[PDB]
């Protein structure tokens, strides 16, 4: 009845395969998928093993889904069947403190009550159709391109976040340090650029997508090697870095930014490397704040796909089929891709 | 001993005059100056009643100085001759709340104590010497070419303070409308740019000053006549803008603004033109706020000279001899200067 | 089928009346009304020409709601019948920007959608059964006593966010006046002494009033006449009022809060009483902001209700019965009223 | 000339010392001390080996310092003869980005220029007479007892810091855990009070600490045992606390701050106790802040000393002669202070 990618076998890789096509339930809609980007977080949890592996067998991949209405669920208003759609991930209660103001992300009673997002427990994008529990989970296209702007549902949402919550430390003319310029990196760059007015300096390890950061706005770009932090030190006078956003957040990553952010800076650990951060006196300087943000908010994606619409930030697509879904991530494992991985079925 | 341009006699025009060169009392510090802006504020003061006119005759003007540190008072460190230096023009006490964030243009303490601008009552910049009564009013120019910046003290420095004060209601994909392009509007209309993701309409009454303005930046720009807050709200989806920021002040600017301002909106009047703005229930929407701010603070000097160095704000100018001050003055009040006179004595 | 308070002739009085007892439509629920308290804001609505008065005939009032829940309606989720609930009164679309945040207060599309607050175009609490239109509107109380906390949806939940606005500007040892220490007033002294460390000055028109509003937390009270605005100068050593909420907002009360209010202060126009406060130079001071707010966010009164949990706040409540609404009525039209009048059907 | 307490080998005691009386050089001012409190930041200097020691022997301690204006050093003004100030302790260069703010803590080119704080590099505050470098760097007392207050220049500022940092994180109605009620706890406990809505769990070693901690304002005190963190856990309803202030900082109060933070939450890692906190996913909770603060800022003083005058905060004092400090000191490391142990010399 419709076909999709799933993970199915532990240790396995992404399969395409056929499957039912699903109905909306009560208060559910449904979209005929118009793009699904791939992350980088879906390798990280098909790497890992059975016992901490918590999402269910099969599994229908894609947490960055774009699309048109298909078809509502009992006693659905707000949105029409036609109607061009981002689909807003991190899902949560819609009830506690947090959920009222927006920050579904970082939901109080998410686990408890079993709210998965789709592609990382619910039936995820990585298909020809896909259900959303809600309407408050769907934010208005517009006439913004579903292809080019998928990706804003994560690879923008999760660093914009990342960038918004660290503006106070971020003043005009301090300096910001990106450390990886893959799906979120380089996305997050021009965030960087179209609402602080901070210095920004992109890290990479091939030329090539470090070139692609600097077209991207990095005022200056460098190897992530054993130099970085002496030129980052260069860079800022010997001051540091004010905010420093690591979307690798490996430990060397993380050791990195512990060496260069300044004193009463901000670390924004955004990638899932295994690492951890020594926060405390004499190990991150004096007032510095260190965090590991989760996602975004409903207000800050809608804010995102604004800035797309004003031409302030776009996505560097690779584009593929259905088909070379698992191709594609085989790619992305090898760093081979440049920018964004998005799959229209 | 040295030449200057005085405002001298009530109702009368700026000359050029020969005074006696001043020599820095101790905690004082003389620079040599190498620009001075002219501002439409000046035209307010000179424009004044007897009555009203309070800064003492005679009056060297100027409030927008940079310079070359001359001579140092006594006890004075921190700067040494030859460090090339603008001048942070709203002082303050130094010591009571306001003044002890850098914000020494909300001092609590001035008017009782007879603290004065320089060119607003203490002596200003139009003139080949000037003081300037202590070290935290002095900011390090770096190698930013003095005359190309040195309106970023009171031109760039007033719409970045209420630009910052604004950001809150101005979400990235927000409207923020900005009336009058001249010194101050140029300079707004980049900064807006620069720090936020506001979609940015420009007004102004000169078809060429309308393009400059979108040249600097103004997604959309707009004659200032009836037509105005209609094409404002059409260009809105009716909500209005999220931020207003009036560079006129003038009764029918100020009514514009209340017409197109949305609900949870900011109206910033930085323009002084006699005017007030009714705000209360029915007359502005729910949730707007409405301020009349002045001038800025020491950090936001200093954060809007990173963003030159930066390249991400210029000013516009027009250059002239110290001769030539009192005609630029008058080009001035009949709307023919481009942007900034900034004066090289 | 059920009894009670409405609005049914322009210019009369709300009468004790017997209508249908309402069914919950899909996505609604029906509370069994445990209380209902009484704002001056009916008096404003049944104060109006027939001309400017648009929320239909009949009409139930009652805004300020609380209750146990009584019956679902189709596909509802999220609360169980026998919940002990507050009603959420400024209702939104749910989906724009502003109700993302949870702030449906300022919801951009809710009059062209023609939604409306229960009491206020929807049928209100005044009676012994209402409708809600959605889950999101209903908090939980716990073991609150409702008759106790109601008011906290409205009597509280206002002056709460105006406050929380103005904690900017009010640094703890400021000093924030009170205009009027009535239903929202004597809530709001006690909110500002619960969250801020500013010193209270409160004023009202009773001995009686004042004597309460002492004792409820204010550090000064003051009759609210010609000598007011000295005495507060006197307080703040000429500085004026960092803060200052006028809850009566009547031309006369907007005076006083214009000549008090401290440079970089904020007025929040919090009372709808045919005013307006002129802001602009040489009106309002330098730096200070002034807004007319409306009502609260979604967060704001969970956040109200779980100061009352924690003993931090409280409604001082007149109690009656649902006959005695109108007298109640024509009692805080007479300005005898002791706190909230509250009735439970 | 003058009696004072100084640190004169590494690894011994303080002890009372007859020196030379300091005459004020130009820009400086001499107090004649009327208290000084001791810190446990003293125990953790003298603690330290020879190689990590950098403020050379002899060193005069007291960090805490208020006193009378004694004497004036060359051009200075701002201050008369005879005025009693308190002693604003984190010594800046007064120029850079940061020092503009007021937030001298955290100033950028203090290490490079050799700035002192008082008592920690510079000649401190235990002694009849004190040297300050700078104007700006006192406050006045007005009539604030000098010995009840002092304390509130460390004790105070330093929490109260840690706390307006995180109140964005701390909504009304949230949970902040304190874990330690010494010279800072103590006071942490009723600043949370003062300027949040947040329920306040203590917690500390001693039955008798933890009563004064309960008086003080604790809504629950708690050992700081292995059941710690469940009954931290039992009372937030399994969330966690919103905020922790970790004013012990050692790795196992550390560890305990890690267990409890919420979602969303901040841990202020205030004490210096020699662990770190390992910041990083499935570390610390989904966008959990970690930050290690230091002291605060001219602003936050000010505001610190007008809760004082409010009757808002105040020091629970254990009073000592000059003679007593060593004796004061081993009772300090010993554990036997009620609060704060403070000289009058
Ligand atoms: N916190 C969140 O909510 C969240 C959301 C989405 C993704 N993520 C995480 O963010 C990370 C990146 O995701 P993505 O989709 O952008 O990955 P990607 O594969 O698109 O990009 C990875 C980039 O990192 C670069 N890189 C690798 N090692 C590096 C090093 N030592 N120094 C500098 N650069 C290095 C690669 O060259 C590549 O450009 C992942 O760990 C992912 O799981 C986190
Ligand atoms: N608040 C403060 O602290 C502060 C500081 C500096 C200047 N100002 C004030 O800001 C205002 C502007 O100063 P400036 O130096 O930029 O003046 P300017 O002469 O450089 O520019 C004035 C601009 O306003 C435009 N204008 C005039 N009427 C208009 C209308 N009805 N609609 C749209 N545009 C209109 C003109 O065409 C011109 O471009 C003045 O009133 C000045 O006193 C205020
Ligand atoms: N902005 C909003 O969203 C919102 C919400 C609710 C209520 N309101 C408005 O707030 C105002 C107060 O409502 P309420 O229910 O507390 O009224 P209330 O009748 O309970 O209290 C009014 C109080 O104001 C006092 N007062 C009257 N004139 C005064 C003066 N000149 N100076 C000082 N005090 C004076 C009275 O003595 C009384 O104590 C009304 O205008 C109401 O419509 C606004
Ligand atoms: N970050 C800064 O800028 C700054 C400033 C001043 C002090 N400090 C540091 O703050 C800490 C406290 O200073 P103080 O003067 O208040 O010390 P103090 O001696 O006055 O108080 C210490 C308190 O901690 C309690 N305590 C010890 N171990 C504990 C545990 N495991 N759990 C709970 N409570 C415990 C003690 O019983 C005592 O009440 C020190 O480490 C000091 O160096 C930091
Ligand atoms: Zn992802
Ligand atoms: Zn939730
Ligand atoms: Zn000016
Ligand atoms: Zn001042
Ligand atoms: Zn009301
Ligand atoms: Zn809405
Ligand atoms: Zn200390
Ligand atoms: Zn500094």
């Amino acid at each position: 009845h419709m076909r999709a990618v799933q993970y199915r076998t532990i240790g396995g890789e992404p399969e395409v395969v056929e499957v039912p096509t699903p109905e909306p339930g009560p208060g559910q809609v449904r979209l005929r998928v118009t793009a699904a980007g791939l992350c980088h977080s879906d390798s990280f949890v098909m790497g890992l093993p059975a016992d901490q592996y918590t999402y269910g067998l099969p599994l229908t991949l894609g947490h960055e889904g774009a699309g048109v209405v298909d078809a509502l669920g009992d006693g659905v208003t707000g949105v029409s069947v036609g109607d061009a759609v981002a689909v807003y991930g991190p899902w949560g209660c819609g009830q506690c403190h947090a959920c009222a103001r927006g920050a579904e992300n970082y939901c109080t009673r998410a686990a408890e009550l079993g709210i998965q997002p789709p592609g990382l427990g619910s039936p995820g994008a990585l298909a020809e159709y896909m259900l959303v529990d809600d309407v408050r989970h769907l934010v208005p296209l517009g006439d913004l391109d579903p292809v080019a702007t998928v990706s804003l549902t994560d690879a923008g949402l999760t660093p914009y976040h990342a960038i918004v919550s660290s503006l106070g430390a971020l003043p005009p003319g301090g300096t910001a340090v990106v450390i990886g310029a893959g799906g979120l990196g380089h996305v997050a760059i021009q965030l960087l650029r179209a609402i602080s007015g901070a210095t920004v300096i992109a890290l990479d390890i091939s030329d090539e997508k470090l070139q692609l950061a600097k077209e991207l706005g990095a005022h200056h770009v460098l190897r992530s090697d054993d130099d970085a932090a002496a030129r980052i030190r260069e860079l800022t006078g010997g001051v540091g870095a004010a905010a420093v956003f690591d979307i690798v957040g490996a430990q060397a990553t993380i050791d990195l930014a512990r060496s260069v952010v300044a004193i009463g800076g901000v670390v924004q650990i955004v990638g899932i490397g295994g690492g951890t951060l020594p926060t405390g006196f004499f190990s991150t300087p004096m007032g510095a704040a260190v965090r590991a943000p989760y996602w975004g908010t409903r207000t800050e994606l809608m804010e995102v796909l604004d800035l797309a619409r004003a031409g302030a930030v776009h996505v560097e697509v690779e584009r593929f089929t259905l088909d070379q879904a698992p191709e594609a991530y085989r790619r992305l494992h090898a760093g081979t891709i440049r920018g964004r991985a998005v799959v229209v079925p």
